Order: structure tokens, then C-alpha cells, then sequence
């Protein structure tokens, strides 16, 4: 086959002398690389710019004509990766070079037969500042129709942490948006953990971190992503080959889909970066 799915609620990859490079969650979709050896034990794999190898054991082989495989496509306006049969998230303008309604494979999201895709929010230096002020961020529950969100009103408290700990505001925001649901999940809810920090997959709400209150779970969270991540060299989100998406999460989209958020804000707040 040349598409095969994990079936463990993650599975490891790795490189050729059997040293573990990341780690992917359940249902992923994986590629076979036809310019590597596979044996009876190993597939050579390509998923989310990672090349490298996975167990069999950890596999299910799939048939295209009947089962979902990621794809992007355009509606004319932008270019959509659909993550799950039922999920899609923006990830780039339209470009004249793709035609609307048709499905195009990529196992990176740049790299197209027939285009290149500038995804620069998810290789952003995440060390420098937005240029949205606490109060711009703040409009963004208004334009995005965000209700109900422990997040509302804190613009103040993402620029406190931006400017102590010198990590992008509009990350933060876009960051704990995706992770917690806009501060709605009930890791956000019980344990004002906007992040997900240390929700590991096996036990996500047991294993997660506690803060104290919210403007303490904001500036609680950043510090350790500063201390665990930035100060670690994983600057910008990625995908499975660098970045923080390597350790972060199981998701090999997880830094698509935070770049995707930070793209929908920015848009709404005029495009300042
Ligand atoms: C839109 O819904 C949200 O989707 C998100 C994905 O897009 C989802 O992300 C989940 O988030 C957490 C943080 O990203 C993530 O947790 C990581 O889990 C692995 C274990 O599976 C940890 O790695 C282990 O770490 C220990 C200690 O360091 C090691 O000993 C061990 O060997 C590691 N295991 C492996 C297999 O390598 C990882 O820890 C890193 C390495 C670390 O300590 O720095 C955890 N990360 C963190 C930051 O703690 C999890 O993978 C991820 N799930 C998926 C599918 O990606 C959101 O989940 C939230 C948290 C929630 O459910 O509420 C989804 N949000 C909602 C509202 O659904
Ligand atoms: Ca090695």
C-alpha cells in the first residue's frame, strides 16, 4: 500500500540506526517512501516532513479509493489541509496555480507538483513580539465570534508575558486558542490550563499541569514553554522534522493548525505582521 495509519494512540519514529526521532498519534496517515528499503519489520515513512522509519507492528495499511487520506484544496479564496474526513483548517491564500474543488496531496504542506506553499507563520522566530497591542488582540473574541472564553479581556496579560519572557504574543494567544478550545476545554476550565501542559496523550485531564487562576496559568504556561522549548532551541512551531512540534504534541498538524490561527487573527486585525 502506500498509505498506512497508526494504530497505537501514538507510535514512534525512527531513523535508521533505530534512535527515535518523534512520536505520531493514532489515526495519522503516513506515506510509504518508495526511495528507502521497507522490510517485513520496518516501513520507510515520510508524515509531516519527517522521513524515517516505523514499526509494521504499529501500522494498518489503507486503500485510497475508499478510505480518508489527508489532502489540501482550494475554494477559490484559500487553501485548506483536511486534517480528518470531517476537519479542515486554512493554511495559505488561493494561488492561481491550483484548481478549485481539487484534492492535492503533500507530505509536508509546502511542497506541491505544480506550486510551493509559504506557511511563514509556522516557521516564525516565536522570540519576537507581535505588533498587536493587549487591546487589538482583545477584538479579536468580538471579529472571530469567540463566546463564553476564559481568554476574553487577557490581551493585557499575553503582552505582560511576551514582554517578561520574550515569547509572541499573537502565539500565545493563537497557541492557547487551538489547545484548550479558546480556554473552553475542561483542562481550561477545572485546571486554568489554556496549554496543555503535560497532557500527555495516554491520560490528557489526569497527567495536565495545575495553575492557580488564569492570568497565573497564562504566565505559569509561558514561562515553561520558555524554559522547556525556546531556551531549548525549538523556536518555531513546525512539524515532525523540527520545531516544536517534535516533542510537543502527537499531532503532526499541531503546529499547521496554530499557524493557521495566528494566520485567521492576523487577517482580522489587518495584517500588522
Ligand atoms: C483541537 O484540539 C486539540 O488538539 C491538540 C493537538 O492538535 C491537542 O494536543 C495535545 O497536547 C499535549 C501538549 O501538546 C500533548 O502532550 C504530549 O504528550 C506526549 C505523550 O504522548 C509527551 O511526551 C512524553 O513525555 C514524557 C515526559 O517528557 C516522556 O517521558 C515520554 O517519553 C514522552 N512520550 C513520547 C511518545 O514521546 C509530551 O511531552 C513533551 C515531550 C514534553 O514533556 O515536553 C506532551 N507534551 C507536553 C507539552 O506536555 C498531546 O500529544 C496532544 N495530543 C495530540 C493528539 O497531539 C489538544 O489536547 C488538549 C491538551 C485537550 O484535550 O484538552 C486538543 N485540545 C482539545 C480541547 O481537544
Ligand atoms: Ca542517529
Amino acid at each position: 500500500a502506500a498509505y498506512y495509519q497508526v494504530v497505537p494512540v501514538t507510535a514512534n519514529v525512527y531513523d535508521s540506526d533505530g534512535e527515535k526521532l518523534s512520536y505520531i498519534s493514532q489515526g495519522s496517515v503516513v506515506w510509504l517512501d518508495k526511495d528507502r528499503k521497507s522490510d517485513d519489520k520496518r516501513l520507510a515513512i515520510t508524515i509531516s516532513g519527517l522521513s524515517g522509519y516505523m514499526k509494521t507492528e504499529d501500522l494498518q495499511a489503507l486503500d485510497a479509493s475508499k478510505d480518508f487520506i489527508p489532502y489540501y484544496e482550494s475554494d477559490g479564496h484559500r487553501f485548506y489541509h483536511y486534517v480528518a474526513q470531517n476537519a479542515s483548517i486554512p493554511v495559505a491564500s488561493h494561488l492561481s496555480d491550483m484548481e478549485v474543488g481539487k484534492k492535492y496531496y503533500s507530505a509536508d504542506g509546502l511542497h506541491f507538483d505544480g506550486f510551493k506553499l509559504e506557511n511563514p507563520f509556522l516557521f516564525k522566530d516565536l522570540t519576537e513580539a507581535t505588533n498587536y497591542s493587549a487591546e487589538e488582540l482583545d477584538k479579536v473574541f468580538s471579529l472571530l465570534n469567540i463566546n463564553n472564553s476564559l481568554l476574553e479581556n487577557k490581551g493585557a496579560t499575553f503582552k505582560e508575558a511576551e514582554e517578561h519572557y520574550h515569547i509572541n504574543a499573537l502565539y500565545l494567544l493563537a497557541h492557547s486558542a487551538l489547545e484548550s478550545n479558546w480556554g473552553r476545554s475542561k483542562i481550561a476550565k477545572d485546571k486554568n490550563n489554556f496549554f496543555g501542559i503535560t497532557a500527555y496523550d495516554t491520560t490528557p485531564y489526569l497527567s495536565a499541569k495545575t495553575f492557580d487562576d488564569v492570568d497565573k496559568g497564562i504566565l505559569g504556561a509561558t514561562k515553561w514553554i520558555k524554559e522547556n522549548y525556546i531556551d531549548r532551541g525549538r523556536t518555531f512551531l513546525g512539524n515532525k522534522a523540527s520545531g516544536m512540534n517534535v516533542e510537543y504534541a502527537s499531532d503532526p498538524y499541531w503546529g499547521e493548525k496554530i499557524a493557521s490561527v495566528m494566520m485567521k487573527i492576523n487577517e482580522k486585525l489587518g495584517g500588522k505582521d
